[PDB]
């Protein structure tokens, strides 16, 4: 613990950290349990809750969804480039996932029953930690002491191996998941900054609205041993911030990394 709580330290606000080695089962894990804002990274499990109906409703993923200007928010790079044609539900998600495209990621919400919905698909999995309250852009408000839009870092690595190595959901919908996650590029300097270049990652990130707010959830596949599931999350200490989040997700990684036999 003494690594993470000397990073912790020198970053001001809070960590927290899950890594399980799906070979041996061997954990790591700091402040664990304690809650963090999503952010962002609600968008991931909004996919595969997606990719859950997917197993349901033919042709679900390949329905477009025509949306207006109303539909539309910041940092919705996707949504507004193809706001003359529409996007397909798949298209969606995928913009959701690799560009954490809010207008996508709200359009997804409604299809699902919105935050209640979410929350459902992930009590289904067995998820009993995780909540989305609020929609985009409202979510990012990162309220010290509010429960609103948290999980934990260990129920998000539990249900990400779940949907991504396990029985959560079908093997076709799990590599649709495992594809768009791999394919994310916004997570470029956090966990994926601490691995090996010749391993593979799939990851969602996620950043609030508060500097020293932020985190990532990646699957990094070894070459020639099974695959890691972790969790890294931070909330910020408690304009012009300063509070080097992305430094702090890459140096946890590493850690994890590091301590895994």
């Amino acid at each position: 613990a003494e690594p993470f709580a000397k990073l912790e330290q020198d970053f001001g606000g809070s960590i927290g950290v899950y890594a399980m080695d799906t070979g041996s089962g061997a954990t790591v894990s700091y402040r664990a349990e304690e809650r963090f804002p999503l952010c962002s990274s609600f968008k991931g499990f909004l996919a595969a809750a997606v990719l859950a109906r997917s197993q349901q409703q033919a042709g679900l993923l390949d329905t477009p969804i025509r949306y207006g200007k109303n539909a539309l928010v910041p940092w919705s790079p996707i949504s507004e480039k193809y706001l003359t044609t529409g996007m397909t539900v798949a298209e969606l998600s995928a913009a959701a996932v690799q560009y954490s495209d809010n207008a996508a990621a709200n359009l997804l919400l409604k299809e699902l029953g919105g935050p209640a919905g979410l929350t459902a698909f992930m009590r289904s999995i067995g998820d009993t930690t995780f909540r989305l309250d609020r929609w985009e852009l409202e979510l990012n408000s990162a309220i010290p002491g509010d429960a609103r839009d948290t999980s934990s870092p260990r129920a998000v690595t539990e249900s990400l191996q779940k949907l991504t190595l396990g029985s959560a959901l079908a093997a076709p919908q799990r590599q649709q998941f495992v594809d768009w996650l791999k394919g994310n590029t916004t997570g470029n300097h956090r966990i994926r900054a601490a691995v090996p270049a010749d391993w593979a990652v799939g990851d969602k990130t996620g950043t609030c609205g508060v500097y020293g707010t932020a985190n990532d959830y990646a699957v990094v596949w070894p070459t020639g041993r099974a695959p890691i599931v972790l969790a890294v999350y931070t909330r910020a200490p408690n304009n012009k911030d300063d509070k080097h989040s992305e430094a702090v997700i890459a140096a946890a990684a590493r850690l994890a990394l590091e301590g895994l036999g």
